[PDB]
């Protein structure tokens, strides 16, 4: 009947329409001629528009759309565009749209959550070593002993001419990966130009597997600088196993907090740089990823040799009975170290209960399939049999290339 | 433009240009993708994919230009200025579905492409001659569990009739029986399809396990029901090496995968009828059929069994039940010399699959939601390979039922 896209959950038999995907002012990757949605990674009067249609969206998020507020509000953006090139948001401007870009992310599981984030502004920070201590506040905040908040901060936007605040690693936590003389990694080898990068910057390398990566920050048209996190405030969880004894003598251990700190937070056009956000970890992304992709720790062939499984014949299920204990220490390990943690099956469920919030709220919710299926079980999840509509909103998180 | 695909455990990239032969548009816009969606929303037209698939067939046997290939398109372009359309050779025929199912974005087992036995039933004028013709295909395709890939080609459709139909989604399938409370004894997936048999007079039974009879329609006419001989389906009882209650279960599954709902489309002709067979990955049993919550269901039965805290998510009892439900299935096919591929294995040779075909069309029409195992995703090669999804001819293609 209606011509929005026709969405149906093959499990339950049950059809919605997506018309939120009407307000997407952005293309993606796809056209008629191929799907190109599996891809991981594929000026004045435009600033006014999207300027005027963030404004929109916020005064309707507070029921005052049309009004004399949201007017005055629209002419005193356009007067200081017109003058300055730029604009400033109001602070809680910012705080809804932190959320909304969170909200907003095709790629997060987590966003049954959105509602609930904490915002620090930090748009007076004017110093690298200042960066640090905002960087420090928010990791202390966001951990809060194990009992983890959601949380993002928020430096200085991009400003005409002048060079943006960035944090060059991905994460504000992140093991150190060392090449080696034989060509292989110690450590985490997703983080071995980072850990260069560190270096070459001066940084005195330790040569464990889980060496905690200094922070690189760069404030405007300086050099970045180079900053050690104290240990204290950087909460780390042993990996012991529920039943296999042998299993916390791998000396396994991942991090309690999970903060991306190289994406580029977009809202009515203004640019936020340097805005990382942190949330907890879905056990799988540390359990399934972290720990056994063949490019990471590549860990399952030793979790499979102790847990004594034929290893010679893809038949025997090894990597799928060693995965599935190895994800079960990460729950296990997390719960006993009273870290907060949320294994893919509740993760799943809560993400469909947040599906139909959206439907009722906007009569959408902008998903990415390949992204929000867990990579262990995917079919035993609810949201393996759920299609999804995926399109581009803003406020958005956006990929942003590498300083250097 | 052309697609830059990445693999993201090997840091390996190609360029896909195969995607520029797509004549045909698929669900997605540049303002939001529809990936995930299961399913879609005149003589010059028929003649320019006639010549198209023609032009294709005389590349693939390396004879174009020569005189057959013109003599070829003089006959087809003859025939549909007169009749409005045309009738093609076996050996194109042949060439057409080896050719789409190699187009099949969402099969893993497209490694297999070439080896395809094709049986041509185009002299087919009743709903009997489809049961001989079926049986026929289901004897050769089973052989005894040594599987081998097979289509078999029923008349094309036609401007002036119903089209010959299978009715049944599979050639093989257990019936499901609605219950007074709402509940399925059997398989849920076939509860209409089963209601379809009955009402045109077929004995119901009271098992789980019951394989239905096929609905088959010859043009304009009532279907026939037909009963498979049961020495025809070849089936495995399921047990676990290591678990002896799970044979006490009763579990069972049949030997040969075999779509027969699917519309085939070659050169812009096309067979309603044309059911194709292979063999089972074994995450298709284990996993969706077994453990699909709208299916069989099967996960909180074996969990107790292992004495596992259904309790709580958090114990992973669905993903420690589910592993073991797979290993019985490869475990019981392999105990009963019957074709089976588990997924890891499946996988490696689709990898191996798209670098055959990057060689020799620069690209493969891939869907990834499709591609990757519902179970242990990321632990197979497949979850880290980019791919393009889209659509080339010949096809395999859905159809509406026709009731
Ligand atoms: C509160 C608990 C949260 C959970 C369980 C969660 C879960 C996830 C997961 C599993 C992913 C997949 C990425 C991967 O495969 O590694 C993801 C991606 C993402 N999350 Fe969340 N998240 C949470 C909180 C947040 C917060 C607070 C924000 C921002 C305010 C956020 C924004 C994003 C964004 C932008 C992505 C896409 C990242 C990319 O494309 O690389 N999430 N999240
Ligand atoms: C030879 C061994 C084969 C294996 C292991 C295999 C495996 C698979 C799998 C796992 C799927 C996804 C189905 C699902 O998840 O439910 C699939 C889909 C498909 N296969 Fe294959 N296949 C084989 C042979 C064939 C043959 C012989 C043909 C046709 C001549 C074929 C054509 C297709 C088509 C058209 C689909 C899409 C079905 C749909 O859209 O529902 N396959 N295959
Ligand atoms: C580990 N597999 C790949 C996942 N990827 C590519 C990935 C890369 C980066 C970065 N930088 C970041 C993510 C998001 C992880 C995340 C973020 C937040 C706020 C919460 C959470 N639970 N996970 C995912
Ligand atoms: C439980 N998963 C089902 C996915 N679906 C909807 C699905 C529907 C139909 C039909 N008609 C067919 C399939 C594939 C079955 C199949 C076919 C072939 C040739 C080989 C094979 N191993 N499996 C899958
Ligand atoms: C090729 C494919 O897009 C890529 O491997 C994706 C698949 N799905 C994912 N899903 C999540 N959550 N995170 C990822 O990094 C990926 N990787
Ligand atoms: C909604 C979603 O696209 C749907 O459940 C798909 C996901 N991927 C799949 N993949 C395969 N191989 N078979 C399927 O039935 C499905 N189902
Ligand atoms: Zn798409």
């Amino acid at each position: 009947g209606p011509k929005f896209p026709r969405v149906k959950n093959w499990e339950l038999g049950s059809i919605t329409y997506d018309t939120l995907c009407a307000q997407s002012q952005q293309d993606g990757p796809c056209t008629p001629r191929r799907c190109l949605g599996s891809l991981v990674l594929p000026p004045a009067e435009q600033l006014l528009s999207q300027a005027r249609d963030f404004i929109n969206q916020y005064y309707s998020s507070i029921k005052r759309s049309g009004s004399q507020a949201h007017e005055e509000r629209l002419q005193e953006v356009e007067a200081e565009v017109a003058s300055t090139g730029t604009y400033h948001l109001r602070e809680s401007e910012l705080v809804f749209g932190a959320k909304q870009a969170w909200r907003n992310a095709p790629r997060c599981v987590g966003r049954i959550q959105w509602g609930k984030l904490q915002v620090f502004d930090a748009r007076d920070c004017s110093s690298a070593q200042e960066m640090f201590t905002y960087i420090c506040n928010h990791i202390k905040y966001a951990t809060n002993r194990g009992n983890l908040r959601s949380a993002i901060t928020v430096f200085p936007q991009r400003a005409p001419g002048r060079g943006d605040f960035r944090i060059w690693n991905s994460q504000l936590v992140r093991y150190a990966g060392y090449r080696q003389q034989d060509g292989s990694v110690r450590g985490d080898p997703a983080n071995v130009e980072i850990t260069e990068l560190c270096i070459q910057h001066g940084w005195t390398p330790g040569n464990g597997r889980f060496d905690v990566l200094p922070l690189l920050l760069q404030a405007p048209d300086e050099a970045p600088e180079l900053f050690v996190l104290p240990p204290e405030l950087v909460l780390e969880v042993p990996l012991e196993h529920p039943t296999l004894e042998w299993f916390a003598a791998l000396g396994l251990r991942w991090y309690a907090l999970p903060a991306v700190s190289n994406m580029l937070l977009e809202i009515g056009g203004l640019e936020f740089s340097a805005a990382p956000f942190s949330g907890w970890y879905m056990s799988t992304e540390i359990g399934t990823r972290n720990l056994c992709d063949p490019h990471r720790y590549n860990i399952l062939e030793d979790v499979a040799v102790c847990m004594d499984l034929d290893t010679r014949t893809t038949s025997s299920l090894w990597k799928d009975k060693a995965a599935v204990e190895i994800n079960l220490a990460v729950l296990h390990s997390f719960q006993l170290a009273k870290v907060t943690i949320v294994d893919h099956h509740a993760a799943t469920v809560s993400f469909m209960k947040h599906l139909d919030n959206e439907q009722k709220a906007r009569g959408g919710c902008p998903a990415d399939w390949a992204w929000i299926v867990p990579p262990i079980s995917g079919s035993l999840t609810p949201v393996f049999h759920q299609e999804m509509v995926n399109y581009i909103l803003s406020p958005a998180f956006r990929y942003q290339p590498d300083p250097w």
